[PDB]
């Protein structure tokens, strides 16, 4: 079918967009660097088996995808965020609007622009890749943390009306995903390469590693193949047993 | 000591507004309609105890708040929007701004005016009238669902970081809680005087009736007084058992 | 690999083994029923592809199948009982004994006892099979729905633990899941043929229908693949968007 | 009006019995040290404002009460255990079973000796007194954790079908609640003298500090006092902020 996937080379873009595509779908990419031609081009030539759009803004995006491959079938929203940590009082309020026009108003604009097509059809197939923060926030995170908790909610809450058209919803919570060179939200620099952030993770996640891109790409390939749309309006949490919780002092 | 109840005349205000005065906190009021003389003027005449105030913007009304009253100790963001029920391609993006500005910009404004002095004398509380939608959605109302959700993780996580200058802060999220001449957002007709309401609520609630005014307040003044700080952090569900899920067939 | 699927001819336990098998697992399967050779046999005949094992208890059904077929890599905890519906007062204390012991003890008894062989290699799966009331409690079901939220917590427990070991732990908590000939716990008939009970399920669900057999196997299969072991602790609700909540009066 | 706290010498016990004392209930108590005679008659000697029973067993406990002060009005299942910390295949099966029968079967029992009263005249309240453990599992604490999750929903599946008779169900799940000089489960040696200690607590809950059994005694005299029922079906996390959440390499 035809997918789309947000920043594609930020996040969750590349593991969800790629394995889409090697599952054979039409993935249409979106990304802020395909404003420049130049941009779109290297990336068109480095990823024949993507089709990388120019457009920037959800409803245009959502028009040029429809117009250029017929329709679309998923919609893998990969939003992203730029936080800065802080003391609430140190924030500024247009710190946290930022947070919520791209944790929450983007989302929910693409799925504004195009639950009219799956409707009609009765398919489709809906996922929000927000964050695991919610399930487990950090002291001075409250702009990014609360507004990928309203993503959540909001992926949730979807599921409850689309549901009856026969369109699944889902949220993909991840925290600690490796992030390779994109610096959303986890690079191999330093997570993968400084002893104290290898140390940290080891510390607060259950598997003790980072996850993977693929491991992101095969839980995304699996909820848009249909294969299980009896899960509609769960929120995965992917982020290997994180929290682990600080034991008592004489355990190891 | 002194306590801010913001939108005073509509949903949690005038509970939380009137216990905490019996409790002997001097309460500041704000409501929208204090923007006018005519009205501030009436309400102080009703309401003798408490202190309505015409600042309509966060910083300028914690700032004549502390002017008059010295400080500021309790912060009960009672958070109103008027949403409409809408399919997800009915609403307009502009309509989910806007139950995002009301319902989680307006509380983190607030906090992030307030905070400072708080911080300063490591003293205080902080509460936010959410709701309990987000517990329970309905289908076709994700705006204002997701929105409430943001404010719950937003009170949360701000716990986090407060805890540590001895401020709890918690959300209380009503669903079904009688606001008697308010039209947020279970005003006494229909909700107490139609057959198809009343039967309603007997349905959806454990309890069988609507959340009243003084219980709401009952809890705000208990989590203000200090009594039991260690539940920073808690999202209250004060909806009576909301939800309560149909059975099956044959079942009384 | 080698995978365990307990009571096979129940609940999840048909999809389960049916897609696990699919996907070159070679599947033990474990049934009250097969403590009878005719019973045993029969099954064997009618599904070549799985492999019926007469052994009842824990230690001793883990130990035949790793003589048998070298080890266990894969547990499928697929647990039930047999409860009804009562006010507590009309329970007797032995009838959540006896819930707590069908779903709680036994799959803890089953990690208890393949533990041990999947930390010794670092490498295994563990999937329970619990249930999506906790999510969304029915009056007078509070034995089987605690016990079953027991289980879940016992899973996300474990994973904290056995991730240290390379050992992804999983809960499936599913409801209106078609069960077929199963009387565990929504047999074709009526849930699929009488007008009431059709009815219900198209209310209460978002997607307006029962879980397939298909849709609980595929899930099974993705999680015990290797696929997406970040998931770890992950408690996934299969209950098509259930519960829906009642609305308002006057909406359709 | 009459109370019942069980295991009044341990966990929540003081903080909940004497706080209700002092609201002027007639407050019953049961502890296992309350078999001996000399046990008995010293504590009712040390707290003429409580009444100490010497019944052991749930139904026994319920109608000794009820003679000797006419019913039962509040319940406050203080249940405890004493867990080992250990790799699941460590334990053996009778460690979750002890686990179970003390900390859901116990509370199970006690509401099904007491709701027929309660329902009867339609006024009760029914309080666990749980753990914050399900909330954030530490690893190696499978049985005890999973047992106080069984009992959470317990009382919220509760609060659904005994809100009909306008009975309010709660669940007090605390954590790191300072318990004296009992062992269950902070004593002040070493949680209050042992710097080592002392720093834990500081790190992992927000208010850097232990809970009093005053905050947990207003909490329960607040449910029981019938000030706002409408939270029936509540679980309060009583655990100080836990779980703080460690954060990444180069915060303070
Ligand atoms: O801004 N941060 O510090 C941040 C940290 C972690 C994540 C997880 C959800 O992907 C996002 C953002
Ligand atoms: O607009 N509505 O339909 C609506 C319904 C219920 C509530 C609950 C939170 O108080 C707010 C608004
Ligand atoms: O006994 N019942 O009424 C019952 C109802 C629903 C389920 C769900 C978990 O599969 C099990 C049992
Ligand atoms: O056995 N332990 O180690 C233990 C630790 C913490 C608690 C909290 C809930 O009161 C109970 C038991």
């Amino acid at each position: 079918s035809t997918a789309i996937v947000t920043n594609v080379k930020h996040f969750g873009g590349m593991g969800s967009a790629l394995r889409l595509s090697e599952a054979g779908h039409t993935v249409a990419c979106h990304d802020e660097s395909f404003k420049q031609k130049d941009e779109l081009e290297a990336f068109a030539e480095t990823y024949p088996q993507l089709k990388p759009m120019s457009e920037q803004e959800p409803a245009e995006l959502i028009e040029a995808v429809t117009s250029a491959y017929g329709q679309v079938d998923v919609l893998v929203s990969n939003d992203i965020f730029a936080p800065e940590f802080q003391p609430i009082d140190k924030y500024a309020v247009e710190d946290y609007r930022g947070a919520v026009e791209a944790l929450q108003i983007r989302p929910f604009a693409l799925v504004n622009a195009v639950a009219s097509q799956m409707k009609k059809r009765k398919s489709g197939h809906i996922i929000f890749i927000t964050s695991a923060t919610p399930f487990g926030p950090w002291k001075e995170l409250s702009t990014y943390t609360s507004a990928r908790a309203g993503a959540c909610t909001l992926a949730n809450a979807l599921s409850k009306e689309l549901g009856e058209y026969n369109i699944p919803v889902f949220a993909i919570g991840p925290n600690y995903l490796h992030s390779e060179d994109s610096p959303y939200f986890y690079p191999t620099e330093p997570w993968k390469t400084n002893p104290e952030h290898v140390a940290h993770v080891k510390k607060v996640t259950a598997l003790q590693r980072l996850g993977t891109q693929k491991e992101l790409g095969e839980l995304v390939a699996f909820l848009a193949s249909g294969s299980c749309d009896y899960l509609t309006g769960q929120v995965f949490w992917l982020a290997g047993g994180f929290p682990m919780i600080e034991r008592w002092p004489g355990m190891p």
